[PDB]
């Protein structure tokens, strides 16, 4: 596994991709690694976006599904022909695959300019693969054909360009310090998992944990927010706005509508809360909470080019798709994917950004009674 220490790159907000190689001979792209979702997609024409793409003509073992797969976002998309084709990770595990891969051959709002990717790793479950589960996500295809075990665990840091580490069938002990503490995977989709408290600073929500996980909460290293729902959003602002009322700032940087800023050398870590999500653990009664910073949720923007002062979003954000622990909770920590047990693991990441008063956490047991009325149906 030293082997795939640090295979993970990326710029901020634009996040974090593996070198892969698809068909014979290798092709070289670089991936974006994304937990959110199943597919595995390249680009397949020359975007002008993209550094580079997948040239189908150039590989001998390519095989056409003769399929095509629409998917639209909000309100980007793309768009592909399903294939297969033999797939490697140059830093990754020792071995090559046959899986399917979309030809990504028209898109909007996918790409991103200035990226250093050009494809999609859905590292998700099939049920939410498209068009259907018949099509076997990449990492289903990975451990049904080689001896590489069901799991595999994410290190995201970020020091601009950030970097990190994807462990493929195991666990770098080097990479976290303390225990690891598993939650339940709720369902095999997405990486569903049940959130059963929230506390800002220590004071808790008292809101019913209902609305915590409605009507998803997912982990996703595709997203750079932590994503709330509608209320639970609403009543972290005000605590966090309470709890942080040392100063004062505009309603639209809470809304993510503008940025905040202060000067080099300058900014209160200590006038923002602490964030704390229990999640539902592996026994009855049981759970543990892993707690970040604001170093976590207020996220520099790397170049704003009409300011040349220290600016941040506020990267906690509202949704309808459910709660979305992204960057800003996995690059506090270490995040191991045990499929193999349907469970998520979270330890202190040996990486994560701390100062030295505060530090992330993962601690436990707590008892918490419960649980499972948390989730939705
Ligand atoms: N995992 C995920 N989360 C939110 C939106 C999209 C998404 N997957 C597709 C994706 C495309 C481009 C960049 C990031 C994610």
């Amino acid at each position: 596994f030293v082997e795939m220490v640090d295979n993970l790159r990326g710029k901020s907000g634009q996040g974090y991709y593996v070198e892969m190689t698809v068909g014979s001979p290798p092709q070289t792209l670089n991936i974006l690694v994304d937990t959110g979702s199943s597919n595995f997609a390249v680009g397949a024409a020359p975007h002008p976006f993209l550094h580079r793409y997948y040239q189908r003509q150039l590989s001998s073992t390519y095989r056409d599904l003769r399929k095509g797969v629409y998917v639209p976002y909000t309100q980007g998309k793309w768009e592909g022909e399903l294939g297969t084709d033999l797939v490697s990770i140059p830093h990754g595990p020792n071995v090559t695959v046959r899986a399917n891969i979309a030809a990504i051959t028209e898109s909007d709002k996918f790409f991103i300019n200035g990226s250093n990717w050009e494809g999609i790793l859905g590292l998700a479950y099939a049920e939410i693969a498209r068009p259907d589960d018949s099509l076997e996500p990449f990492f289903d295809s990975l451990v049904k054909q080689t001896h590489v075990p069901n799991l595999f665990s994410l290190q995201l840091c970020g020091a601009a360009s950030v970097g990190g580490s994807m462990i493929i069938g195991g666990i770098d002990h080097s990479l976290y310090t303390g225990s690891l503490w598993y939650t339940p995977i709720r369902r095999e989709w997405y990486y569903e998992v049940i959130i059963v408290r929230v506390e800002i600073n220590g004071q808790d929500l008292k809101m019913d944990c209902k609305e915590y996980n409605y009507d998803k909460s997912i982990v996703d290293s595709g997203t750079t927010n932590l994503r709330l729902p509608k209320k639970v959003f609403e009543a972290a602002v005000k605590s966090i706005k309470a709890a942080s009322s040392t100063e004062k700032f505009p309603d639209g940087f809470w809304l993510g509508e503008q940025l905040v800023c202060w000067q080099a050398g300058t900014t209160p870590w200590n006038i923002f809360p602490v964030i704390s999500l229990y999640l539902m653990g592996e026994v009855t009664n049981q759970s543990f909470r892993i707690t970040i910073l604001p170093q976590q949720y207020l996220r520099p923007v790397e170049d704003v080019a009409t300011s040349q002062d220290d600016c941040y979003k506020f990267a906690i954000s509202q949704s309808s798709t459910g709660t979305v622990m992204g960057a800003v909770i996995m690059e506090g920590f270490y995040v191991v994917f045990d499929r193999a047990r349907k469970r998520i693991g979270f330890a202190v990441s040996a990486c994560h950004v701390h100062d030295e008063f505060r530090t992330a956490a993962v601690e436990g047991p707590f008892v918490t009674l419960d649980m499972e009325d948390c989730g939705y149906n």
